[PDB]
């Protein structure tokens, strides 16, 4: 099992747990757990959690161009989002 | 263009402008114009603004989904969120 993607995000980001739940609410396809079910099932890091449930259920590319456009209106440098869409 | 399925969904959503704006702005493509671009430019309805630049960058139907999420929050009828799916 290979979250290397996932807990790259994780480290990444530096929204809020607020923000990234509601960028997981926004782009969570059906097939995939909504958001309350992923924090009951978290153990440690919810943002972890988020980005694998993303990961496995092929939304993590979605997801992080979401947390890359919410970091982008809090001023990230620009070539830091392209360095984590790039690897994420 | 055929813009039917944008105005469906500014026909459909009780969501108001700004949480629509906070999807918009998760599920933007970089390719689309950031949410203040669109605020600028609308004439007439905002969310209709941004259903049709949605539908223009190929975008409209995660945004859709994005809407129908927050409208289940909400506690929209599941088979209405699924009519507006259907639609749009």
């Amino acid at each position: 099992a290979d979250y290397s993607r996932a807990e790259a995000l994780a480290a990444w980001t530096r929204l809020s747990d607020e923000f990234i739940g509601n960028c997981y609410v926004s782009v969570r396809p059906r097939h995939a757990p909504a958001w309350e079910v992923v924090v009951a099932s978290a153990a440690g890091s919810l943002r972890l959690e988020a980005f694998k449930r993303a990961h496995d259920h092929d939304f993590l590319d979605r997801l992080a161009v979401a947390i890359g456009n919410w970091e982008q209106k809090a001023q990230r440098p620009d070539h830091e989002i392209a360095q984590m869409l790039d690897q994420v």
